[PDB]
């Protein structure tokens, strides 16, 4: 019985994804070494989760530079998915983009790592980031009104690989 | 709420009741006090330690903007409130953390942590969590950081003036927004404005 | 009916009550909206699919012929309303579904697919079943297909017609 | 498949060997001994009955049309051998069933209506069910009618055409 | 008696209702219906079945002497009420029962066999099972035969008059007495 | 047969072990002693009362009948064998049953009552239960009355000569 | 008293309620009929065995003493109330018990046996016990032997007389 | 014998190994110490209380007879062994036991008093319970008397000359 | 105290009911009788032993002391109230108990054992186990020691005397106070 | 000793490893560590409480008495080491405890104060108990004072003395 938390070994997963208009299947040990940032969003062709995966993904050389795979997942399926990126994104689609968005449709995802919200069906804004060994490093976790914000999973990562290869807490004024 | 419970987004807030640091001298502190305004309750591990002094210390100094959203910013640990009085009594120079402009509630018999679901049993520690709490004891916000870096006291107003935001308007904040930045309405047919001027 | 219970013939019709796409909105769809009518409940896998939109337009084409049976066609599937919606507006040449006659019922926490039963759990998807269902709320007759082939929509009326006629009638 | 466990599609057909008369004499049948084939296995209700005779005869004229979609039609009912014996010797003028081209299996011990859950508990009977089985022993289709309502042979023809089709191809 | 009980000597019967087969309609027959008369109930072999009914004519033919003393035959099998009426309706010349003056009780649920405690579980058929319950509804004697061997008609009569003897009087009957007398 | 079992038709017979009263002196009785042979079992609820003695007498009288169709009578009630010996051993004049040719088995223990199914538990006595075991030690035919009928010997008798004829012996019988 | 409980000193004993053969008839025997004098309760595993004869004979024959400390006797066994008063009918010169002036009661059910913690389960038989009941219902002394060894009606009088006294004066 | 068992006439005495009084010593007294030899084993309630010494007495005067008959006799208490020893180390006419030739069991953790069924539990005492186990540590039999009235050493001698009688002579 | 619950600092004395020697006759001494006063309860394993009987003749002789703080002491053990009184009629010189002026309480069925948390399972007697009682009925003191090693009647009457003084004058601040709350520094 | 249980007299005691401020640093300190020699293991007011400090200072001032005897006195409180440090560090010229010869263990987790049947679950806090565990690691006495009153440095000294003496003898 997983149950995602902090300081503890990321539940893993193997799920269908949309990687470039094409299915792929990606495990969490696919990315054994590298940081990973699992973003979980609520609905396929809703309001405020395309403007998430938009913005992660413009941003993911950001993220390539701080050594970190960001991964999107939903409960929704691959073709609802796949669809999606082919909606342009003033449609409220999200064009083609370059972050793997994982199906979660058996709802194992979302409820291993604590965000299914059971009576809808849907994922909370819950992101996750997960060390090169497995490790739970940082939860957020947002109700479904409020998006989240990319600079702070890009703070923390850089942080955590800077306590990682220095052995320290972070310097007194440290900044990204 | 029934007890058992942890703390969980969309559900209400776990209810506690804990003698607390304010201004130099105890004070028994519950949610109950704040219904009706948004709380902000921040854990830390341990007084006297690494990177909770500036963390306390950049909440502390932004009271003031988190009264102006009708938020009360609240920090607890698992220490006791002798050690968190002194912690706010020593000087500097004997690792005093100077007087602070929030509560400090001690959480020694760990209830609060456990129910809050942040305690690491095998230590007796608080995970750098926080936690945004409605008037209506609902909440609405999870951070929590293992113990190496802090939190962001930047990200915490945001959050707490977006789910105001929401709460006044009905409207949905997209990625990133910042107060006076565009709104969605959460209808299919209105939203497309919105994705328009967007891109 | 009791809760736990899946559909059976002979027995009471789960109840439920879901989001539907009617006509390009959003309406709250219950079963018992439709006491004193024929209901006649086909489950589809997946939008954005490939056999499930040839099966929703040939039982679409013909709800008039449902309508003058006295018989409303549902359909659901497990995706929410917003990719139901997105189906429709995706048309019917360009892969999507177009526009369509019958309610699309969102099951996106698989409570109808289960009550029914026809959720294939490790897939998150519902088989392609369908449910006759009578005035009063007795299932009458089930059909089940694996997920490669499609269902018969003169089936579906030849079988209204003749709970129709059998419960009319007091005959055979 | 695991004893204690339902018909369900996608999933193995539940095994059964039991009594049958075939051709006018009794003999057993079992659902492995048609491996390899598509099975169609129709329940019915009650011998000397009304609805069910109709049903029958008209899969067993249909009977070549199966075999020639590598399909092996079976009734079954909750009977006894001696009276699905007694039912196919009363000629259909009579009201009986006269002769048939497919096996009629007894389910007197009910385990194989339960089986596939058409047991009506109370009455002893078994529902109107008929289901599709592929050779691999999986169940590709389930139909289940109210007694007063037949089923219909062209769609079971249909089906099996249809689950051969893709089981080869796409 | 209590639900999910087995008939016993000396117990209430379980109590039952079923459809019957009743000079060739259906009826619905209880145990209920028979309250201040001895009833004998016969499990009898499967419909059509290649043993012979002759034991089923014997308590058919034999039914007023039941009657005049106060009884009433029952037989049952675990049949459909249809293939009950289909067997005595298929002259005996070809192989059937032929009309007969007793209810045939169809316990196509097995119920009844179950209840008595003459049911073959794994085969869905019922043992030769009689028993004779008495007017408050008190199982005073069962046999319970194999498939193979017949019951004794006069020997169930025998018992009736004895325990209607023994009621009435108080008495007991070690004596073997002959029956078959006019009432 | 298994522990805990009562006897049941086409099922194995319930085994015992039984101290009896045979010609006025103590045996032991098993079931095990008559394979080959057809078993007719009878119980009586009381020594030194009403009705069993006309039925041990009867069946005693008619025990060489018996033996012609190969079967053995046992006499059976919850009685001690002292209680069973002084009945045989008593004058009539005061109430004796006199020699009989069957033996009497001692159920004190209610072993034997109680694994054939005919135990009144609060009388502590059996009803008048009949069992035919056949060679093989399957129970064929069950008879209980309630106490206050008699058995019919001549009934036990035609149903061990019927079970005979089931078995055919070398020999092909019709219908009839 | 508790149902299941077993005879236990101090305890009040369990109830009966049994047929018994009291000179030549039948008469329902229960301890309530004796609330306010002492009973003696003897149990015998054996209508027309050989021990047991002489013992009952032993406390018949004494009854005057018994009825003299305000006590009544009672012997029990397994039997049925037919094998007991057979046995009683039977003299003992000739293998019997003859009449006696205590009644004999019938456990056949064996309940009385086995709440009294007496029964051989295997044998369906009681050992012989012999259990002091004083007037309120409390049992004040227990004797079991094993079958082989009988009892002696002087120590049951000793004790009966020893009870009546420590009652009477607390001492 | 099993581990929960109380002692129980025609089965296995419970094993039991104890502090004792022997000759103003403490010595470790076990049943099995005894194979081969009758015991009588003999509860009393309370070290310097009343009826008890007499009893007590009688049967170390008897010593002898017993060994005859080759039996050991064995009392047992829930006192400690002090409390025991003090017992016999004071004087009869000073209230006490005086010297005495049978060990003094101490059961002052209660196990064996619980084991052969004679603890009263709310008072923490053994009844007067008398038990005698054969050479081959069955019970044969069982006496116990409510607290007010002694046993009488004549019956004890008389059982276990019954028994061996019995074992050697059948009848 | 809820039952078989054991005794603790701070929760409601286990209540107890016993058989006593007083003054060379029996007596029923229950809590109860003692509420208003201190009580101090001490245990020990053994009547006729070495250790046990000195520490009860420095509490006796230390009675007055007890009862000029407003406190009583209790002794018991798991004998006997007539091994107990033996105990006593037996002279210290001969190696007895001599009179003494506490209860000894008889603790034959173990139940005051047991409760305190002193029995020794396995042996039938008590540890030694010292509690004090308040007057409301509260432990506010347990000490047990190994049976090798006697305690201290001083240190009894130093802790009745110091629960006393803080009964009278409460805590060390008021209610929420600090010692550097209204107070000005350069 | 068997996880889960309590500290009681004659039995093993439980075992522990746990951070200690010692000399004004961290160290892991257990009970293993001295096998061989008598431990006093004493549960102390949380630091900075507002309670006389003398209890601790006495226990202190006499380790060199405990160490004379073959004993080695411990302080344990739920408080984490950093308090405890903080706490030594604040001389006594400014209300804290000052620096002590004697190891100050750190709690924070509650295990010690529960295995030793001390913690007040409602509080978080270890009542003022003093448990003395011989060279065989068997406990020989256990003290518990309500949280108002003291402990007796010289009663400590004593009784370790007695359990010394009748190790080596045999006597009182």
């Amino acid at each position: 019985g997983m149950v995602a938390e902090v300081q503890k070994q990321a539940p893993p997963f193997k799920k269908t994804a949309v990687v470039d208009g094409i299915f792929e299947e990606i495990s969490l040990e696919k990315y054994k070494g590298k940081y990973v940032v699992l973003a979980f969003v609520p609905l396929a062709f809703s309001f405020v989760s395309p403007t998430e995966i938009v913005a992660f993904s413009d941003a993911a050389k950001k993220f390539e530079d701080q050594g970190a795979q960001v991964l999107f997942a939903s409960t929704d399926s691959e073709y609802s998915l796949l669809a999606w990126t082919n909606l342009p994104r003033k449609d409220g689609g999200l064009g083609p983009v370059k972050v793997p968005l994982l199906a979660d449709k058996n709802h194992s995802l979302s409820r291993d790592y604590g965000v299914l919200i059971e009576k809808e069906g849907i994922a909370l804004r819950g992101l996750f980031i997960i060390d090169p060994k497995g490790i739970i490093r940082h939860i957020t976790i947002n109700d479904l009104s409020v998006g989240r914000n990319v600079n702070e999973a890009l703070r923390l990562v850089e942080g955590f690989q800077w306590t990682d290869k220095n052995g320290t807490v972070l310097p007194c004024n440290w900044t990204p």
